[PDB]
């Protein structure tokens, strides 16, 4: 029973961070075998972060113009590339802890583990809901750049998010691990913001039902929705539209619970337009949006408490 925001085991990451320092500049790096990635603002000081052309700024460097260290080893850089906004740092030994990988760009709505770094130390870790408005609300100080986000599928670890930037409103901006950013987001300082997010329509169905696993069905209702209904009901809440896609990615908790996905959709219609009335669910006093079908499949028992 219980039911928390879990993150997965960090061991395996912790002993891929590196700190890599160009200048005065020093923020965290991924090892993985010979190579080591790190975002490419590395190289900016403050002011060239204002309009910096990372061509130009690059080509001034030489290999040991960037020193890389794994806790007390310094490790020799022997190559270096620039892949979209990441360097990739070739060096002269291989990590001989890195894990079985693979890099993956998420999508809208996905969760992940973040391990918070600094001068390349591991600080802590938590997980993360990639926002459909590409941003997420990360815990980042300064220095924490370079760190990484990631899920781990049995023994291989999935990475999908290296930290790069913070907006405005204090939520969080980075890139997959192939340099591309999530979101229209730039590695320079500018005038940027998030844009509207929304809830994550799906990831508030799979939590309903991981309440009804737990032995919750306070919230259900006598009422079933077309979704098209349930639709005009999300854009006057801002949630996302639930699609096709939605629905049958729900079938197998719909199974475990005997609760039709529709008819799910009906008791939320029902808790957003008429609230909670000062009741829990799974230990909330709102309506959870962090947690995909797959996190509650992970976390939650196979045998719903009847």
């Amino acid at each position: 029973s219980g039911f928390r925001k879990m993150a997965f085991p960090s061991g395996k990451v912790e002993g891929c961070m590196v700190q890599v320092t160009c200048g005065t500049t020093t923020l965290n790096g991924l090892w993985l075998d010979d190579t080591v990635y790190c975002p490419r603002h590395v190289i900016c000081t403050a002011e060239d972060m204002l309009n910096p052309n990372y061509e130009d700024l690059l080509i001034r460097k030489s290999n040991h113009s960037f020193l890389v260290q794994a806790g007390n080893v310094q490790l020799r850089v022997i190559g270096h590339s620039m892949q979209n906004c990441l360097l990739r740092l070739k060096v002269d030994t291989s990590n001989p802890k890195t894990p079985k990988y693979k890099f993956v760009r998420i999508q809208p709505g996905q969760t992940f583990s973040v391990l918070a770094c600094y001068n390349g130390s591991p600080s802590g870790v938590y997980q993360c809901a990639m926002r459909p408005n590409h941003t997420i609300k990360g815990s980042f100080l300064n220095g924490s750049c370079g760190s990484v986000g990631f899920n781990i599928d049995y023994d291989c670890v999935s990475f999908c998010y290296m930290h790069h930037m913070e907006l405005p409103t204090g939520v969080h901006a980075g890139t997959d691990l192939e340099g591309k950013f999530y979101g229209p987001f730039v590695d320079r300082q500018t005038a940027q913001a998030a844009g509207t997010d929304t809830t994550i329509t799906l990831n508030v169905l799979a939590w309903l039902y991981a309440a009804v696993i737990n032995g919750d069905r306070w919230f259900l209702n006598r009422f079933t929705t077309t979704l098209n209904d349930f639709n005009l009901v999300a854009m006057k809440y801002n949630y996302e539209p639930l699609t096709q896609d939605h629905v049958d990615i729900l079938g197998p908790l719909s199974a475990q619970t005997g609760i039709a996905v529709l008819d799910m959709c009906a008791a939320l219609k029902e808790l957003l337009q008429n609230g909670m009335n000062g009741r829990t669910i799974l230990g909330s006093t709102i309506l959870e949006d962090e947690f995909t079908p797959f996190d509650v499949v992970r976390q939650c028992s196979g045998v719903t408490f009847q």
